[PDB]
């Protein structure tokens, strides 16, 4: 599915990682 990314990416870009979305929700990692 899609996920409420507006919560994670902009807080995850700051340490040069993506917000994936991990189904539903989402996880951050590089790159």
């Amino acid at each position: 599915a899609f996920c409420n990314l507006r919560r994670c990416e902009l807080s995850c870009r700051s340490l040069g990682l993506l917000g994936k979305c991990i189904g539903e929700e989402c996880k951050c990692v590089p790159y």
